[PDB]
């Protein structure tokens, strides 16, 4: 019993974590097989960053010019290419400390842990959530780019997202590992404008299931809704739509403790209308979305 | 920018992650140099954990009946003995992935990483605290014994904490590497009362900084107090009285925002007096007390 923001064990990632240096710049890489992947920023200046033109500034770096340095060895650089905002470095060894991997791109709403590094050092480690805005609310300092959001399926880490640059609101946007952007971000030092951000409906009801599971339960009431009704309460408090695919995705949740999904919807709603009075749910006295139902259900029940 | 519940990188500890089996139990055990620490009970059947003589169940134990396994590698064992209630099993074998390691007893208010395990494989990792009543509030399941608590300083790993047990009240117990426990607790299936917890005054002033650092500046006020009216108020409300010594620990927090101690003492005690009023501080509805000082510190300037 207990519920805890737990984080994937970080080991498998630490040992891909090196240090990329390009000029004055450093940030982090990560090292997988021969390739070292890092943000594309890394080839800028400060004076660069206003509008840089990313294929006129690779042009004026060779493969010598990349610095890479895994704890404190040196790799040796045999090839460099660009793909969308991230630098493809390849390097003369593989890590062998490659862990069975992939590289996903995650829907928003979704969760991952966050491996913070600095010189190509890990720092610490946290769970998140891709914000229905695409942004994260990480914690990252100046040094911190190229850190990266992974999930752990048994042995494999599926690195989800790459860390490229803080918005004026303190809020974080980077890439998936192929260079994409999440949301409508680019790597510049312009006007960004984080969209609207909701709280993530799914999320919440899966946060109340192991709320019931560990005892808080003053919350359940002697009500039920309809997916319209609750909607229209969500649409209210900006909240998601609840979809019937958010509804099947609870249904474990719904067969283990035995309160159907709509009767859940009711709870969320009353807690929506009326607050939580000065009361508290697993701890927190606001309504959690960064636990996926996904990941109710591996705490729950104890999947390593 | 950006303020996190962030946890040490659990790759040092999770090479040290072993099985322990013994007759039909199975926990966890960790493996530094040639020794294997994990909880006595697991020497127990069901039927034993009422009022276990465990002087008098290890004596029915061999070497050979401590099943110690390394992922899929089986370990030797060639020496075991009780050292409070810790088990130190003796390999033929030094861990090669042992890290630079110390034995630490760490005090209440104190924080650490967890990093949780079931037949001795990781699931996660989580950042808590060593509540005042030495009780952990962690998320445990049975097959989590032996999960250990640690903190990183540079290279070395401070084990502090080794999961025992879980109280009825669903808080969780354990020991020191020693086998102490810490607080009242015995491993026994008794009536165990965890005492009257407080709040850690420290670390909610701690934490209290790392919202101005970020931008979270509205519970600032005109006020400021003294050490004994604050201290009244604390009391009050349950929380921890502050020393000078608290006060000196919190010095370089002071330095860095400009607000002085019984300044920000001034603003805690508004926010105990009046509440959030529906607002939140980095992220939270509540007043957060599972960051000291010293971990403010170390995310606010980068420390890796
Ligand atoms: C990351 O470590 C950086 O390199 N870094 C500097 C930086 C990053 C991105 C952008 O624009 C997209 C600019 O523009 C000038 C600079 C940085 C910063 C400043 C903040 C954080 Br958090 C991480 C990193
Ligand atoms: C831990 O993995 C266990 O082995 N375990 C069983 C257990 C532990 C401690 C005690 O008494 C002190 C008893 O008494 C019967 C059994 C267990 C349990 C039950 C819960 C958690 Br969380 C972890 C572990």
């Amino acid at each position: 019993s207990g519920f805890r923001k737990m984080a994937f064990p970080s080991g498998k990632v630490e040992g891909c974590m090196v240090q990329v240096t390009c000029g004055t710049t450093t940030l982090n890489g990560l090292w997988l097989d021969d390739v070292v992947y890092c943000p594309r920023h890394v080839i800028c200046t400060s004076e660069d960053m206003l509008n840089p033109n990313y294929e006129d500034l690779l042009i004026r770096k060779s493969n010598h010019n990349f610095l890479v340095q895994a704890g404190n060895v040196q790799l040796r650089v045999i090839g460099h290419s660009m793909q969308n905002c991230v630098l493809k470095l390849k390097v003369d060894t593989a890590n062998p400390k490659t862990p069975k991997y992939k590289f996903v791109r995650i829907q928003p709403g979704q969760t991952f842990s966050v491996l913070a590094c600095y010189n190509g050092s890990p720092s610490g480690v946290y769970q998140c959530a891709m914000r229905p805005n695409f942004t994260i609310k990480g914690s990252f300092l100046n040094g911190s780019c190229g850190s990266v959001g992974f999930n752990i399926d048994y042995d494999c880490v599926s690195f989800c997202y790459m860390h490229h640059m803080e918005l004026p609101t303190g809020v974080h946007a980077g890439t998936d590992l192929e260079g994409n952007f999440y949301g409508p971000f680019v790597d510049r030092q312009t006007a960004q404008a984080a969209g609207t951000d909701t709280t993530i409906t799914v999320n919440v009801l899966a946060w109340l299931y192991a709320a019931v599971i560990n005892g808080d339960r003053w919350f359940l009431n002697r009500f039920t809704t309809t997916l319209n009704d609750f909607n229209l309460v969500a649409m209210k408090y900006n909240y998601e739509p609840l979809t019937q695919d958010h509804v099947d995705i609870l249904g474990p949740l719904s067969a283990q403790t035995g309160i159907a999904v709509l009767d859940m919807c009711a709870s969320l709603k009353e807690l929506l209308q009326n607050g939580m009075n000065g009361r508290t749910i697993l701890g927190s006295a606001l309504l959690e979305d960064e636990f996926t139902p996904f990941d109710v259900v591996r705490q729950c029940s104890g999947v390593t």
